[PDB]
């Protein structure tokens, strides 16, 4: 059953006991109903499976952000479509297994140029994905998902970490904001006191608990970057890079420096920790 998709940051990401990596709540919710329910038959059968899961992950991903034709939901499509082309192709590096089972005894046990079939068709996934929202606006249907940067195939890895970057960029103003309005004083308060007192004291190690998740999941990703391109190699190489293609502003400093505590804002309001 593919339920609906829970509000980003209910749950944050997770990097699970001894694992090579750090999974999404989005991809938790992602729709393999029709995947783990099972001549050329078999491929169209299992291609018509893929686009019901696949348009069904379309509208649960509108329905998600509040049916808002954004660019957080174009994101969520090209991540979805990505995720449905590393479970295709078999490329996958999370951790069921019924449809890398099924998926198997449908294609072939050796040489798997099933990549192939994906790629014959992942633009037809894709206009499944895309197929509530164009239904639902009709003529006042307008292209903001820029088509072949999200059909491109690249390694999850990279995905994951785009969109962890996302998350994080979405979630420090949030997480400063809330901190500073539970801990700013005005200049003649020492704020080490008020710091020490329960109110800023609380949220401050509430703001130590993201960011210490954050600089965990970032430790385990990077390292996962670097993991990947040694034992596969074969387009950028500063795991940075990547976040430095995604967001406006960006510089490398400044993210170093708040996922390490070293924060300016954060020893000002919170230096009793
Ligand atoms: C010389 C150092 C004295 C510092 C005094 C800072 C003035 C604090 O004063 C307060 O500041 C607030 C805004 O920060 C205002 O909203 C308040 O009306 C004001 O009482």
């Amino acid at each position: 059953k593919c339920n609906d998709k829970r509000k980003r940051g209910e749950r944050d990401w997770d990097c699970p006991a001894e694992k090579d990596i750090c999974i999404s709540d989005r991809r938790y919710q992602l729709c393999m109903k029709e995947l783990t329910n099972l001549i050329t038959f078999l491929k169209l059968n299992l291609k018509r499976k893929l686009m019901y899961d696949a348009a069904v992950e379309g509208d649960l991903l509108l329905k998600k952000n509040n049916y808002q034709y954004n660019k957080e939901f174009c994101k969520d499509i090209r991540w979805g479509l990505g995720d449905f082309g590393d479970i295709i192709m078999g490329t996958n590096m999370e951790g069921v297994e019924n449809n890398l089972r099924s998926i198997f005894g449908t294609d072939e046990k050796a040489k798997q140029d099933r990549k192939q079939w994906w790629n014959e068709s992942k633009e037809h996934i894709w206009r499944a994905m895309m197929f509530s929202l164009r239904s639902r606006l009709k003529e006042k249907f307008v292209w903001i998902c820029k088509k072949d940067v999200t059909l491109k195939v690249e390694p999850q890895i990279y995905r994951w970490i785009r969109e962890w970057g996302r998350d994080y960029m979405s979630e420090l103003p949030k997480e400063q904001g809330k901190l500073n309005e539970k801990c700013a004083s005005k200049l003649y308060y020492n704020n080490m006191a008020i710091c020490m007192l329960p109110l800023c004291h609380d949220a401050c190690k509430s703001y130590d608990q993201w960011i210490t998740r954050k600089k965990k999941q970032w430790d385990v990703l990077s390292t996962k970057f670097s993991s990947v391109k040694k034992t596969q190699k074969i387009n950028i190489a500063t795991a940075y890079d990547i976040l430095k293609q995604e967001l406006n502003g960006f510089k490398e400093a400044t993210f170093e420096n708040e996922i390490n505590k070293r924060d300016n804002l954060y020893n000002h309001l919170c230096p009793c920790v």
